[PDB]
């Protein structure tokens, strides 16, 4: 098996507050934007950030995945660009949200 995606989404926004963090919104189109994954946006030539997810809480509660077609706001990693900067993917094995 290959580690096709696992949580393919698009930036709605981020929160580069001086309270939160970085939390990153992003509409999601394939598997799921859990905590146990990675990520990998890309603007409209190259990679815009790479790494893996550093929270995930919603407007309801801490949720820990966001498939189907759900907008989560999540932190990506370290995360240098910020505010809705583009399209983002979850990348992994099949060990995610239960693992």
């Amino acid at each position: 098996y290959e580690e096709k995606v696992i949580g393919q989404a698009e930036v709605r926004q981020t929160f580069k507050v001086s309270k939160v963090g970085t939390i990153a919104g992003c509409y999601v189109t394939d598997g799921k934007i859990t905590r146990d994954s990675k990520v990998r946006l890309i603007r409209q030539g190259i990679v815009v950030y790479e790494g893996e997810i550093d929270s995930l809480k919603r407007y309801k509660d801490d949720v820990r995945e966001v498939a189907q077609g759900y907008e989560c706001g999540l932190t990506i990693k370290n995360f240098n660009d910020i505010k809705e900067g583009d399209v983002i993917e979850a990348y992994v094995m099949q060990e995610v949200a239960r693992a």
